[PDB]
């Protein structure tokens, strides 16, 4: 081998692990021109298939309080098995947001379902808005808001709720939706405060009139029941969302990093809890949520696998039953402080 | 061992456990294997509370 | 020079990492820099109150 | 924005519009430093010297 | 060299002298050849295979005729030979120390 000398010449730009990716809208609707999905990911954009009211429902998604959405993609198919390709193209690619313009109640039934099973079983976190929907879940969103005069224009409530989907993709975090103003609106139906009380309790999520503007009355999910352990942090879907965004992020680290290519080991179990305490540290940066507290071992979860062994569990100690193999099987314990936004202000005045 | 001691036929008394331990193998060897294997991470539990 | 020493195969480990730039490199060099080229604008924007 | 090099009538004077390289498609690791002559120029400079 | 076909044997004996005016502190590697005028074009590819073989040759490089290698023209090292005893630069100071000790 000749001694050829060699210099390095490249860039080196500034890697940052990219977390799993959210702000994504899943639009679909019916259209006979070029059936298929259109990944309009341009801003902008309209291909001559979709109709006028596809172009409207475009620009109403388009549009965000704070920002663009990041990316917005959107399907087209023939009237007929809209909620069967609709579900083959949510599962195919992953998505935040959805609003079916003409799903009839019976579809929308069937997206709740698709959704709850995928978040109940698939551990999908995902969200989805419906017109009018009495749905006992939180990942769907109810709008129960008719007669919706925007812009000296009639909407239909489907098109007001991918309005607001839009702009919930456009909110982010650091923020609420409640309290919004509406500039593009210009009136809605008269109503009572008593009554807007009333479905904020039902968690119907209705337009307000407040301070000379329309504004969103709250942010309230869509789940109308909820247990004694559910608690009202629940019922917001801003303390969901970072929820269900750790969950999804959790799940793709843990699939990158910790199936098949690393193998247990006490010592293993340690990093992995040092890189769970380094997200952790991560998301405290990110002020989302407070985070004071750690993660652990499931002390518990490992007697009941050493149980379910048939090794007895006296005779050894409290830390070697700790650090004693667990097998394929991992148990781990945690807890986490979710910080919340500004809703409520109460101050006294001393003369 | 014992078992190569009853093979060889030499008692179990009066025999020193070591003394019967150390005692003629002849050809024969005889070994107790006992390891620890380990396992790949392959499922993970955990239960972070609010 | 991590890399040159698994190739030759001495461990890593029990020495200390100064050792290892001390160590060796078979008629090699290996070597590192830093640099940033200046970059500057044709026409500009700026802003007035 | 094609990646061309072209003469333009300004300033009361017939001059160039950019001094960008003629490669149109400029990778993760070239971006907009090397879409100009002017770095590309430079860095073999500092090559060809060493 | 100089406008003027040589034998291998007349270019060994040149080489030689001229690795004898080389000091210890150089490398015979990548050494310009400034009277040498042309050499026979061939592959860099074949260029390193010689080089593996052991076998020294010129090259054309910087345009200048140069010598690709000072490896040693033993062709096959074992295990434990290493690839320092390739170099006869690295065995002329250890034959010189030995022949002083």
């Amino acid at each position: 081998g000749l001694p050829s000398i060699n210099i390095s010449f490249k860039e080196l730009a500034t890697t940052v692990k990219e977390r799993s990716a959210r702000g994504i809208i899943a639009m679909v609707l019916k259209d006979a021109k070029a059936l298929g999905l259109n990944e309009i990911h341009e801003k902008e954009d309209i291909p001559v298939d979709l109709s006028a009211e596809n172009k409207e429902y475009i620009n109403l998604a388009l549009m965000g309080n704070v920002n663009t959405p990041n990316k917005l993609l959107v399907y087209v198919i023939e009237g007929e098995a809209d909620i069967q390709t609709a579900l083959d193209f949510l599962e195919t690619k992953e998505f935040n947001y959805l609003c079916m313009p003409k799903a009839v109640e019976a579809d929308k039934t069937a997206i709740k379902n698709w959704i709850i099973k995928l978040r109940d079983i698939d551990k999908v976190k995902v969200k989805a808005v419906l017109g009018k929907v009495v749905g006992n879940h939180e990942g769907i969103i109810n709008f129960t808001t008719e007669d919706v005069l925007v812009g000296e224009k009639k909407y239909s409530v489907d098109e007001f709720t991918s309005r607001v989907a839009g702009l919930i993709a456009g909110t982010p975090l650091s923020q609420s939706v409640t309290y919004t103003k509406l500039s593009d609106v210009v009136d809605i139906p008269k109503m009572t405060k008593v009554d807007a009380e009333s479905r904020v309790n039902k968690g119907e999520l209705i337009l307000i009139k407040e301070a000379g503007a329309i504004r969103i009355a709250r942010g309230v999910n869509s789940l109308t029941e909820l247990t004694a352990e559910k608690g009202e942090m629940f019922q917001k879907i801003k303390i969901v969302d970072t929820l269900d965004i750790i969950h999804s992020d959790i799940r793709k680290v843990i699939i990158d990093d910790y199936i098949g290519k690393v193998t247990n080991s006490y010592d293993n179990k340690c990093l992995l809890i040092v890189a769970i305490k380094s997200y952790l540290e991560e998301l405290e940066k990110s002020a989302l949520i407070e985070s004071d507290s750690t993660v652990e071992i499931d002390f518990e979860a490992q007697k009941s696998y050493l149980k379910s062994k048939g090794v007895d569990l006296s005779y050894m100690t409290l830390q070697e039953i700790k650090e004693a193999n667990t097998g394929s099987k991992v148990f781990l314990k945690a807890k986490i402080k979710v910080l919340d936004a500004m809703e409520d202000i109460d101050l006294s005045i001393e003369i």
